C-alpha cells in the first residue's frame, strides 16, 4: 500500500493510493457494485470475500440490508446501500458503502458522466448523514463496465470538489494496480 498524493479539498484531506481497499485505514470502504449487490466478480467480490470469508455470504447479507433500506432488491444510480464490514471491523473498517456506477462498455456521454457522478457523491453523502469521518473509493465503473480510467477519475474528482459537508474529513481512491494508480495520478496533477 502506497500514498501517491495528498492534498486539501475544502475540509478534505484527499489521497491517491496504490494498493488494495480491504486494507485501507478508512471507516468506510465504497463497493463498485452492480444494481442487485450480486457480488460475483470484481472489487466487488473481493469485498464480499474479505468480509464475509465467501462472496456469497456477503451477497445475501447485501441483499437484505438494500430491503431494508429501499425497499426493493435493486438500486438506481447515487443509492447507497450499507452494510456492517464484517472481517474488516477489525481493520478499523466500520461498513461498506455499496454504490452502482454506468456501463460504459467503452463509450462515454453526458448521460453516462451524470450516472456516475451521482455514483461517487451518494456514498459521500451517506458518510455525511452516518457521521463517517473516512471513507476510501474504487475507481467505480472502471473495471468490466468499461468506463474510461481518466474519464472516471475525472468524475471522482468533481465529486469530492462539489460535496460539502462537516463530518467527512478524508476520502481516499485507492487504485489495485501500478500501471491504473499512475493514470489516476496524472489526473489528480492536473485537476488538483
Amino acid at each position: 500500500m502506497e500514498v501517491l498524493f495528498e492534498a486539501k479539498v475544502g475540509d478534505i484531506t484527499l489521497k491517491l493510493a496504490q494498493g488494495d481497499i480491504t486494507q485501507y485505514p478508512a471507516k468506510a470502504i465504497v463497493n463498485a457494485a452492480n444494481k442487485r449487490l450480486e457480488h460475483g466478480g470484481g472489487v466487488a467480490y473481493a469485498i464480499a470475500k474479505a468480509c464475509a470469508g465467501d462472496a456469497g455470504l456477503y451477497t445475501e447479507i447485501s441483499k437484505k440490508a438494500m430491503r431494508e433500506q429501499f425497499g426493493r432488491d435493486y438500486i438506481d444510480h447515487g443509492e447507497v446501500v450499507v452494510t456492517p464490514a464484517m472481517n474488516l471491523e477489525e481493520r478499523g473498517i466500520k461498513y461498506v458503502f455499496h454504490t452502482v456506477g454506468p456501463i460504459c462498455s467503452g463509450m462515454w456521454s453526458e448521460e453516462l458522466k451524470e450516472k456516475l457522478y451521482k455514483a461517487f457523491l451518494g456514498p459521500l453523502e451517506k458518510a455525511e448523514e452516518m457521521g463517517v469521518e473516512s471513507i476510501a473509493f474504487p475507481a467505480v465503473s472502471a473495471g468490466i463496465y468499461g468506463c474510461d480510467l481518466e474519464k472516471v477519475v475525472e468524475t471522482f474528482l468533481e465529486a469530492v470538489k462539489n460535496f460539502k459537508g462537516s463530518a467527512v474529513k478524508e476520502v481516499a481512491l485507492v487504485i489495485y494496480d501500478r500501471k491504473s494508480a499512475e493514470v489516476a495520478l496524472k489526473v489528480f496533477e492536473r485537476s488538483l
